[PDB]
């Protein structure tokens, strides 16, 4: 997270830290708990073996609130396009359910086909880097402002307003960064987006997967 602040510890109990493939440091992403046995994250964060950490603040310490569970299944959206980075969403079925408490619980998802008005303030959080030079051991967050689709539509070639969201005022040095992928975009306490991609510079506006466009796929994957 660029330009954010450290989150109050354990105030976002749905946040997940993903350790993708061995050794310990092959690749990392964020994610969020949507049910006691399912984690939603970005499809581009896919890996052969994924270790999910829940209940964390400082990921470099053995905290008693932490729960480590390996993903039993990593279900990428069937239409995920790695080239255009379209349909960048994936469900992680945990090998075992989380033991639900004040430090570990699901986030509310939006209703299907639920849009978002440009100018709306949303919060994004993660353990990604804060700059090109340094990272963070603890959870951070930042408030980003939703942009008109029209704006990303002329910056990113494969942008699709119906499945993605344009986020971030270019006039502020606030954005998600490397390692924050898969993290939630919470607008009015509901997980509306998933960190996906942007300019390498980290210069807004960036692109988030629009969660409400995938509800039927979400409900079918978790039910079945
Ligand atoms: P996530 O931690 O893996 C990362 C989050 C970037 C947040 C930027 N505000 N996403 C990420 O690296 C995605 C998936 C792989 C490709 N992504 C990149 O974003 C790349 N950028 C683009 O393709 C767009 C480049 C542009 O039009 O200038 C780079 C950053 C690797």
């Amino acid at each position: 997270i660029i330009g954010g602040r450290e989150s109050r510890p354990h105030s976002r109990p749905y946040m997940a830290y993903l350790q993708i493939q061995s050794p310990a440091g092959q690749s990392r992403c964020g994610g969020f708990l949507v049910r006691e046995d399912f984690v939603l994250t970005a499809a581009h964060c896919w890996g052969s073996n994924i270790n999910v950490t829940l209940g964390a603040h400082n990921i470099q310490r053995r905290e008693n609130t932490q729960q480590h569970i390996t993903a039993r299944r990593a279900i990428r959206h069937p239409q995920y396009n790695q080239r255009t980075i379209q349909n960048d969403i994936m469900l992680l079925q945990l090998s075992r359910r989380v033991r639900r408490n004040r430090n570990v619980n699901p986030v509310a998802l939006p209703r299907a086909q639920e849009g978002l008005r440009p100018g709306t303030l949303c919060t994004v959080a993660g353990w990604g880097r804060v700059s090109m030079r340094r990272g963070t051991d603890t959870l951070r967050e930042v408030q980003l402002r939703v942009q008109r689709d029209r704006q990303c539509l002329r910056i990113f070639g494969s942008y699709d307003p119906r499945r993605q969201i344009c986020v971030g005022d270019r006039r502020e040095r606030k954005a998600a960064f490397k390692g924050d992928s898969g993290g939630p975009l919470l607008c009015n306490n509901v997980a509306h987006g998933i960190v996906s991609y942007g300019k390498s510079s980290g210069v807004p506006p960036e692109v988030f997967t629009r969660v409400s466009s995938f509800l039927p796929w979400i409900r079918t994957t978790m039910r079945s």
